């Protein structure tokens, strides 16, 4: 029923990439008509899910801020379910939620290496999608916990498969992208190939699509382990390989996941989400 032109106007942002060669829109501030989309989705009575992992000190350092900002800005006006995965439920910061927000917490096993904690999310998310998320929501977003919502992050971001443009490389050329370049890895992307550099901090789509994204990425992660190699940027390297092979039906501009360390250039009109300063010395316990 919904057609791209119904809610997307690329001409509102002529100075940036608004359309991919495969006709997927790149959502920038100014190009979307949220009112039209809210009405459309509200009539379908959709529910949107959001998964977030917090293992170790990531809990105390970022979970409350993430949840509090999500409650305030994520898909306002629509039912939302926050799926919280932590290794220690007793440290779960139970904040007060607002209208249309609800949640559930799951205790997970903490992997030894932070690299595996980050990558195991792919296996875990898949298991939960099959077990219950597929029956609970129409769209699902999987996000890093080390970031905070700054403004409305709404229905204009929904789609079959959604990818996020990484803030530092959205204007670079593919051969400058930090893809995994070793042919021995399942995440390998040869120079001369690639569309964009996607950030693994945010990705989503329908439960069916996210299930395939996560399943394929974990298959690549497991394969590399058998070949004694680990992608340079772990799950992000694999996610980029996946989105190269299976193009996302929608892409979000850096405005949806911005790093203020860069400053605030002209292209970034309204920040919906921002990066948390890195604190590896404290939140990570290995290499
Ligand atoms: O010890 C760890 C490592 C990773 N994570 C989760 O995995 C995501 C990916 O990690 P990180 O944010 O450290 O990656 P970076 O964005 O800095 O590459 C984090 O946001 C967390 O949600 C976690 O909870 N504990
Ligand atoms: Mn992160």
């Amino acid at each position: 029923k919904l057609k791209l032109s119904d809610w997307f106007n690329p001409f509102k942002r002529p100075e940036v990439v608004t359309m991919t060669k495969w006709k997927a829109p790149v959502v920038w501030e100014g190009t979307y008509n949220r009112a039209v989309l809210d009405n459309y989705y509200a009539k379908q009575k959709i529910t949107v899910g959001l998964t977030v992992f917090a293992v170790g000190r990531y809990i105390e350092h970022y979970l409350e801020e993430f949840l509090t900002s999500a409650n305030k800005h994520f898909m306002v006006g629509h039912p939302v379910i926050f799926y919280i995965m932590v290794d220690d439920v007793s440290r779960m910061p139970l904040i007060e939620l607002g209208p249309l927000r609800s949640f559930k917490v799951f205790k997970i096993k903490p992997e030894k290496r932070w690299q595996d904690i980050s990558m195991m999310r792919m296996k875990t998310i898949g298991e939960h999608i099959v077990a219950h998320i597929q029956h609970e929501v129409d769209f699902l977003f999987c996000m890093d916990v080390d970031q905070v919502f700054q403004d409305k992050f709404g229905v204009e971001t929904l789609g079959e498969s959604v990818a996020q443009l990484q803030a530092w490389w959205y204007k670079a050329d593919p051969n400058d992208f930090t893809y995994e370049r070793r042919k021995e890895s399942a995440a390998y992307i040869p120079f001369g190939e690639g569309d964009f550099y996607y950030h693994a901090a945010i990705f989503g789509g329908t439960p069916t699509q996210v299930l395939n994204i996560t399943q394929e990425c974990f298959k690549g992660i497991l394969k590399d382990k058998k070949n004694d190699i680990e992608a340079q940027w772990h799950d992000e390297s694999h996610l980029n390989k996946y989105f190269l092979l299976n193009k996302p039906t929608k892409i979000l501009s850096p405005e949806y996941c911005w790093d203020y360390h860069i400053g605030l250039p002209a292209d970034i009109k309204l920040v919906k989400m921002s990066w948390q300063t890195k604190e590896y010395n404290v939140v990570r316990n290995n290499v």
